C-alpha cells in the first residue's frame, strides 16, 4: 500500500484478552471479535475503544465495551473493560460506543440490551433497551521518571429520562449513538449525533447534546431524512456537519447551525458525494469524520470503504481529505482486497493513525496503523491548494490594484499542466480527459471531429466530488476560435447526457459569427458577435435553476433563463470543453481554451468582472 506506512493487529480476534468481570470475579478472557473502533487522544494519552464481542461477531450477542490505552504512541498498551453489559443473558450487550473527549474525560455513550435476538431497528418496543453514559477519568503520573497513565471508569448512568415519547408527530422507540467519535462544540456543549427509531421502525438522525458536562441532555427538533443511520459529525465554521449512512443509497450530508433544530442538506458541498459501493446499491458503513489542522490549514478527514465485494464485506477502506470545497482521494488505507468496514482516524502530534477492522470469515480484528504515506500525500496536496490559492489571491488586478480574484468556492482549475491524454486539475482532485489536443501556454488547442476535454461529473462514478454542480456552479474559461465552423459548434458547457446532446447550460458559436448560448432544452436564439483569433472570457452560471452565459463580463442578451424544470434535480454527466470529446458527434471545434475555473456557487457581478480583467494573469505556466 502506502510507502512508509505500517500496522499491527492490536485487538486480535480469537486472541486478545480483556478483564471479564462477572459477579465480583475478574478473569482474563479471550475475545472472538472486535468491531466499532473509536480512536482518540486525551491529554497525550492514546485511547482505543471498541466492542469486545466475546463469543461471536453476531450483533446480538455478549458484548462489553473495551478500551486499550497507550502513553507511547501505540507501541505498548494497557487493556480494561470500560463498560460491562448487564449480564442478564448470553446476549446481553452494550453497543455502538460513541466517544467524546473533554479535558481529561472520556464520555462514552452506549445502548444497553438484555436478551433480544433481533437487531434494534426491528424492535416493536423498548422493553429490552436502555441508553447509558459512562465517564472515564484519565490521570497521568511521572513517578519514577516515567509517564504512567490510568483510567477510572465510573458506573454508567441511564440517560433514558431525557428521551421524549413524542417527537414532531411521531412516537419514539429507541436511540443510540452513531458510533465512533463525536465532539465538544466550540461553545463547550457535548454533542452526539444520534440514530433514533419511531414506532413505524423508520430510522433517522438527530443531535443529542448537553450544556452542562452531560448531567442533563436535550434533543434538537430537526432531523435527517428517514433512512439515515450511524451519523457522524464535526464542527465546521460555526456549523455542525452531519455525515450519515444510508443503506443502499448515497451518503446524505447535513449542516446545522442551531444544535439540530434545523438541518439543511449540504447539496453544494458534500451531500451525495460518497456512494457505498460501485453501484451505490449495497449496505453502507460507519465512517470517521473529523476536522483537523495540518500545516496551519483547517481540513476535514473522512473514511469509507469502497465495497467492491458488496453486501456487508466492505473491502477497500478509503481515506479522503477536503476543505469543504475540493475533495481528494488520499487512497486505500486497508490492504489488498481485505474486508475492512469500520475505521477511526486520529491525528496526534503531527502523526496520523487509523484504527480499523479487518474481517476474515466474520471474525474481526482491529488493526492499528501508522499512516505515514497518507499524511505525506495529504501534506503535498495541502501545499498545492495553499499555493494556487495564494497565487490567485495575490494577483494585483487591473484597477493600485482592483479587487482580488476570488478563491472562495474555487474547486477546480485546468491551466498549464497536462499530459498527452489529460488536462490536470491544479487542485489535484479531478482531471479532464482529452482528445485531439495540443498543449499551449496555460491551456490546450483542439481540432478535428472527436476533439475536446471532458471533465467528469456523474461520470466520476462511485464518488462524485462535483455533485454540487447539480445545484449551483460557475464555469469559466478563455476561448479563442481559429476557424469559422460549418454549423453550430461547441465551446463550453454542462452535459445532461453522455454525448453532450442534451445540455443543461452551454455555449456554442456558429457559421455567422454569432454565439449560440444553450439554455436547457429551450430553443436557441443566436446573438452577439465574435471574431476569429480574438480571445474571449466566457462565464457560465447556474443557481436556483437559472443559467446565464457571459462574454467579456457582460450577460448575453437573453441570459437568466430557467434551465431546470421544477420537478427535478439535474444529474449532469460531465462538463465539456473545447468540443464534445465524442467521435460520434459530427462537430469540429477548432479552438484554444485557457484557464478553466469551476466554482460551487454563482459568482457575483464584481467577481465575474475581476476574472475577465485578469485573464492574462491567472495562468499557472509562470509559477
Amino acid at each position: 500500500l502506502a510507502p512508509g506506512s505500517s500496522r499491527v493487529e492490536l485487538f486480535k480476534r480469537q486472541s486478545s484478552k480483556v478483564p471479564f468481570e462477572k459477579d465480583g470475579k475478574v478473569t482474563e478472557r479471550v475475545v472472538h471479535s472486535f468491531r466499532l473502533p473509536a480512536l482518540v487522544n486525551v491529554d497525550g494519552v492514546m485511547v482505543a475503544i471498541a466492542d469486545a464481542r466475546y463469543e461471536t461477531s453476531f450483533d446480538n450477542s455478549l458484548i462489553d465495551t473495551v478500551a486499550k490505552y497507550s502513553v507511547d504512541d501505540g507501541e505498548t498498551w494497557e487493556t480494561q473493560i470500560a463498560i460491562k453489559n448487564s449480564r442478564a443473558s448470553s446476549v446481553s450487550r452494550v453497543v455502538d460506543p460513541t466517544v467524546i473527549v473533554k479535558g481529561n474525560k472520556l464520555y462514552v455513550l452506549v445502548g444497553s440490551y438484555n436478551s433480544s435476538r433481533s437487531y434494534w431497528t426491528s424492535h416493536g418496543d423498548a422493553r429490552d433497551w436502555d441508553i447509558l453514559l459512562a465517564v472515564g477519568e484519565v490521570t497521568k503520573s511521572t513517578a519514577g521518571g516515567k509517564i504512567t497513565a490510568s483510567i477510572k471508569w465510573g458506573s454508567p448512568v441511564s440517560l433514558k429520562e431525557f428521551f421524549p415519547a413524542e417527537m414532531e408527530g411521531m412516537h419514539t422507540n429507541q436511540f443510540l449513538g452513531g458510533a465512533g467519535v463525536a465532539i465538544v462544540a466550540s461553545n463547550g456543549n457535548l454533542v452526539y449525533p444520534v440514530q433514533v427509531t419511531n414506532k413505524k421502525k423508520q430510522v433517522f438522525s438527530k443531535i443529542f447534546y448537553s450544556e452542562d458536562e452531560g448531567k442533563t441532555w436535550k434533543f434538537g427538533k430537526g432531523r435527517s431524512a428517514f433512512g439515515c443511520s450511524e451519523p457522524v459529525a464535526l464542527e465546521w465554521e460555526g456549523k455542525l456537519i452531519i455525515n450519515t449512512r444510508v443503506d443502499y443509497r448515497r451518503r446524505l450530508v447535513y449542516e446545522s447551525s442551531d444544535m439540530g433544530n434545523t438541518w439543511l442538506e449540504a447539496v453544494g458541498t458534500l451531500s451525495r458525494v460518497w456512494g457505498p459501493s460501485p453501484k451505490s446499491n449495497q449496505p453502507g458503513s460507519q465512517s470517521s469524520f473529523t476536522a483537523v489542522t495540518i500545516e496551519g490549514m483547517r481540513v476535514m478527514l473522512f473514511t469509507h470503504p469502497l465495497n467492491f465485494k458488496g453486501r456487508w464485506l466492505r473491502d477497500r477502506l478509503n481515506l479522503w481529505l477536503t476543505d469543504n470545497q475540493r475533495i481528494y482521494n488520499v487512497g486505500q488505507v486497508s490492504i489488498g482486497d481485505e474486508n475492512s468496514a469500520y475505521s477511526s482516524v486520529l491525528y496526534k502530534d503531527d502523526k496520523l493513525y487509523c484504527l480499523h477492522e479487518i474481517n476474515s470469515n466474520e471474525v474481526y480484528s482491529l488493526v492499528f496503523a501508522r499512516l505515514v504515506g497518507e499524511l505525506r500525500i495529504i501534506k503535498s496536496v495541502l501545499q498545492s491548494w495553499k499555493n494556487w490559492d495564494s497565487h490567485l489571491s495575490s494577483i494585483c488586478t487591473p484597477a493600485g490594484c482592483g479587487p482580488a480574484v476570488t478563491t472562495v468556492g474555487l474547486v477546480g482549475f485546468l491551466s498549464h499542466s497536462a499530459t498527452k491524454t489529460e488536462w490536470e486539475d491544479a487542485y489535484r482532485c479531478v482531471n479532464a480527459s482529452t482528445a485531439n489536443a495540443e498543449r499551449v501556454p496555460n491551456g490546450l488547442k483542439f481540432a478535428g471531429v472527436g476533439g475536446g476535454a471532458l471533465w467528469p461529473v456523474s461520470q466520476q462514478g462511485q464518488n462524485q466530488r462535483y455533485h454540487f454542480a447539480n445545484h449551483a456552479f460557475t464555469l469559466v474559461a478563455s476561448v479563442t476560435i481559429h476557424e469559422v465552423p460549418k454549423g453550430a459548434s461547441p465551446l463550453l458547457g454542462a452535459s445532461l447526457d453522455s454525448s453532450g446532446g442534451k445540455k443543461l447550460l452551454g455555449l456554442s458559436y456558429d457559421k455567422r459569427h454569432q454565439w449560440q448560448p444553450i439554455y436547457g432544452s429551450t430553443p436557441v436564439t443566436p446573438t452577439g458577435s465574435w471574431e476569429m483569433g480574438k480571445r474571449y472570457h466566457v462565464v457560465l452560471t447556474m443557481a436556483n435553476k437559472i443559467g446565464s452565459v457571459y462574454i467579456d463580463g457582460e450577460p448575453l442578451e437573453g441570459s437568466g433563463q430557467t434551465v431546470v424544470p421544477d420537478e427535478r434535480t439535474p444529474d449532469i454527466s460531465h462538463f465539456y470543453v473545447g468540443g464534445y470529446k465524442r467521435s460520434g458527434m459530427p462537430t469540429d471545434s477548432r479552438v484554444t481554451v485557457n484557464n478553466v475555473l469551476l466554482y460551487n456557487r454563482q459568482l457575483n457581478a464584481e467577481e465575474i468582472r475581476t476574472l475577465f480583467l485578469s485573464q492574462d494573469l491567472i495562468g499557472t505556466e509562470a509559477h
